[PDB]
């Protein structure tokens, strides 16, 4: 077991995906997964591990921010083998040419947070995804017939920022879209040497928030979940 | 209701406890609040109102990190008139003189973290807790006849830190624990106007690597969830 | 004797009140302790010790500035077994509601400097004051029936600022007062164990740029040395 | 005519490779495309157009160092619309299983320099190159049969750094190369909205260097170009 | 009058030396000063105006370190129409070649202090000497037989650091000796328009401490006084 | 041979003139050296090594920038023997008084560069040329009838600075002319011990600029070439 994941090697697949919320984590696994177990339920962050199409995966939370993805992804690629992690959740639009319910892969992630600093002497560790998982995930999203953007996220640490002007600083340099841990889990993938990718979709956008309805906004979070989830088929071969 | 709190103005009590652990907030409400009624449970994130000695009283878990607490601590403190926090949660000790089990009150809390210089025009800001709280505190300790050490704590953002030798440093200036919320939270209460403290049970020692065990581990935390309840009352006096 | 004080382990007391002024420190010796001596004048940076109430008691000046202050403070603490040091100086206000002639008590210091990220790997050192002696001059000013607000002070390396727009700053976080020296002196006590704490009388608004004027300076600068000389008492209880 | 660019807009191509090295500009020009015609001269910066398979094409040197390149990659983006930047140069490997002659390709580049934070407001800018052209060069490359790997590389000020154990950090990282201009050329791209890329050979080996002859050494060069003109032929379409 | 000092316009001369004990400001009115009055005594910093040869000079201490002698330069420039500063005081040798009682002008002066990149937006301010005080010094020095050295000093916030392995950079980068203000005092010229410069006598040698005789060590503080004093003179023609 | 200069041991001076074109070297060797001889043609850095008035002289260009400067001047100091190094080159003047075709000597040179900050332990070094340097060169000029002003320059990382107000400051600090070499070759000097040297001529005015003709810009070069040239025989003594 670990400090904040109570379970045991073979539990979870080589390959996890992680939405931010616990329950959101619960609702894939039912949603996608056959045979679908818990595997940890520690602070109530949900973790399950079933197959698709066959296939061995797990799903579990990680938690807002990247101090609690970073733990996750550590426990996970260090103490129960892990060698893939997807993120896939959400994240708002800075470009205007970015709209609603748009699949955003993050080649790159910007950030503002210490931490990669604190590891690379100071300097600047440019935070970075596995080329072909990237490239799986484009490719997969294309048979799926969506048109996903590949660019940078931006990681922040304050979710309601003193600043703001950061905003124009960011659409001007083209951040794709702004979460939260991408950045996080790069650096920790980076570390110790496993591999990480985050898919996002546009929730709202800075620029003027807003929304469509609720059937479609929900259709494009099970695009983007099928588009991780076959990424990693067409990975294995 | 707000972004991450699905509730109305007036579900909350004024003053709220804080554990990272949503089953921790559920734990305490069950044991300590009488008629407590859950008023949050968006992404997990349980929170519970009930009364202690005839005063109304909240408690909902944080999650981990500064940039999750931030979060919660912003808008309760926005959009549900709260006025006081009291994060009660764990820490790992440093000095030799630290024991397990050992209840901490933070005055002030370090940090590697930026949040704070990117509030203070990258100064260094000194965040401290409310200082009659830490009285309040100190005073329902003494008359539980609990004891408990009133200094610095040290918030991490990296758990798992990369760099060791910063404990020396920690321990030099004599760093009581460390935690990972503090000094986001203190930095809130300061931004939005609110008083807060922070109230720690060591859960274990960075250099002996001893974990928490035995049945030791939940009726200390008992004693830090009285000294806060406690504290609030002589704060009511 | 050391670098910068010609006297020999015994002159000075286990406690020494420290006024950035000199000749403050001699009006001191002079107006409140009996039997008093001069034990140092290098550089004209006057010493004395004496009785007050029966207990014997030291007053030095620190000059201006956290380099300053450093040097004294830290040869007190370890060539002359000082263990306690309480300035009393003066600062700027940078609140409306906080008037001339008030007293504040520095629970924390922020600052501009960088001799504390020199000290703490360039983290953020949270400055702040020994909680004990807090409680004795909260105590000792109540018993007085003098007003005191407790709270964050900021240590300013240029007393004349480039950049007034960090008043703002400053105001938004609450600040209660703006002097020069308190960061330096917690930062060294901490270095060499020992214990601080910072008085300040309100000299002048910032804002208003009134200064000091009437005999209300001199009086006003008598309730702070009450208060510390009275603190150091509930102390010795 | 720009500052640095003696030459008129619709001179270069919308597409332009940059060797370090000015006196490459005009091997490429020969042994590789077709109708050649010098277009600048400026400071020996030796620049020119012609086709390669139809498809119109420039080349020309940009000096080393990120200040240089970056006003290069600039006024060309800026006043002669220029949509891609291919650099194609050599670097020095960090890591023991990449091997001299190794053609590496920049999706990232960390670097020692301030010129991005300067931008991004003191924040963690991910200097990534386009994924299109990236995958582009990897394909074109397979074409080739030649073997080539993505990662990050590390674009430093000075090739002569004083700090040494800055080495065992980038092989701690995966750095894939070490050279001096990719950070800047991306930086540059994302100010401007445009595209660009960099694609390296492993010249030395900085710990352990073999023995290249100017034979195999020009064969690698060549087939570096080669990968470099195929690729923007299939990012064509 | 100022905050600081208690004296009218026309009470200085348009040149003031400034050594950083009081006492040794009256030590220089005394001993080469014709028909020398008080100035000012507030805080017991003297200050003394006189005339050297026919030439009305001013003697001032300015306190210990960069906070300090900030408030006093500034004061003379825009408050009593100082035009020039000569800083005459002791440093601490780093070189070997550099020897007890050697007279070291810094044309230029690094330093650990923040103020500086507070003043430049938090780039590299290169704090410098006027050239013609410098030059002035240089031909006086010769004209009385003394070698005098020309290079960079450093100005230090903490005169007992923490670090102490920053001593072998010093002595890397060529710093021929250590003092707490020229940094300072030549960012307070640079930022109100005065002319600055600073002279310093080896007081003793960090690699090995130790001084040679009383009358020796006195005869050569004599001998950079007497080169402030005559370059003023060489100054006016 | 080093890795950018193919020469040996003897074939340059033990001083070298450095412009920024490597053009430039040529048309010196041709315009005022006696008996000159190519001595290095990698990348095209044409360097030349012939004698003024007896006095052995040699002439290479750097590139631009500090990254590029940076090797040349390392490998020259630690691999030819090279004792002095003269750099001249224009820049842009940001002071109104400071005229187009006006002579500047860099006693010093501030920075937005990072290398000096990487080499100090990311604190402020003074980056100064020799003294003795810069008065052979302002005595030469006067020789030679030309005004010559000494002062600070900026030695700017972005010719394209997305940042404008920084030339509002330093205009408040008195800089006299922005370039992009100085404060990398002093460091360098500083570094290896040798002595660096940096001339410039007001090419533009980047506020406001005139019309110079190529006709009056040779002249002012051919000006500041004598300058350094006959600067170095009074070095000579
Ligand atoms: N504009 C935004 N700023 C910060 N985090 C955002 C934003 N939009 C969406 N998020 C993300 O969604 C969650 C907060 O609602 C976090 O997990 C965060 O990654
Ligand atoms: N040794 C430790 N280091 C850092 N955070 C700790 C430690 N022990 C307990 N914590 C706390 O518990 C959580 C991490 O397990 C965070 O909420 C943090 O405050
Ligand atoms: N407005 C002010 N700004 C900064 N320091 C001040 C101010 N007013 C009083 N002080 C204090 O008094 C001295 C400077 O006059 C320092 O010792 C400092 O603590
Ligand atoms: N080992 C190396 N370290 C740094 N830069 C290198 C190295 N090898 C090749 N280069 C590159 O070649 C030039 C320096 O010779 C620069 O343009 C740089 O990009
Ligand atoms: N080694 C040293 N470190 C710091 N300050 C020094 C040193 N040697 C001499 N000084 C100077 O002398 C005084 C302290 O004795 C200060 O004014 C300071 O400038
Ligand atoms: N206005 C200017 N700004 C920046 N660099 C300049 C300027 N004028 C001339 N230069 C110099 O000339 C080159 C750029 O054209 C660089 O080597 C730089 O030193």
């Amino acid at each position: 077991a670990t400090p904040h994941i109570n379970a045991e090697m073979g539990d979870f697949a080589d390959v996890v995906l992680m939405p931010g919320d616990p329950l959101r984590a619960k609702y894939i696994a039912e949603t996608f997964l056959e045979d679908a177990r818990e595997v940890n339920n520690v602070r109530g962050m949900l973790g399950f591990t079933g197959t698709y199409k066959g296939r061995k995966i797990s799903v579990m939370g990680h938690g807002m921010g990247i101090p609690s993805c970073s733990i996750y992804t550590k426990e996970l690629i260090t103490d129960f083998g892990v060698k893939k992690i997807i993120r896939v959740g959400s994240c708002g639009a800075v470009l205007p040419h970015v709209k609603l319910r748009d699949v955003v892969i993050g080649m790159g992630a910007c950030t503002d947070s210490k931490v990669n600093r604190i590891r690379f002497k100071d300097h600047d560790f440019a935070a970075i995804a596995d080329f072909d998982m990237v490239r799986n995930a484009v490719d997969a999203a294309k048979a799926l017939g969506i048109d996903a953007r590949v660019g940078n996220l931006f990681s922040a640490d304050l979710f309601y920022s003193p600043d703001g002007e950061m905003f124009d600083v960011m659409e001007k340099y083209g951040i794709l879209g702004v979460e939260m841990e991408a950045a996080g889990i790069y650096g920790v993938a980076a570390e110790f040497g496993a591999k990480a990718l985050t898919i996002c979709t546009v929730s709202d956008h800075i620029r003027t928030h807003e929304q469509t309805t609720a059937a479609e906004r929900q259709t494009t979070f099970n695009d983007m979940i099928k588009i991780a989830l076959e990424s990693v088929l067409l990975g294995d071969k």
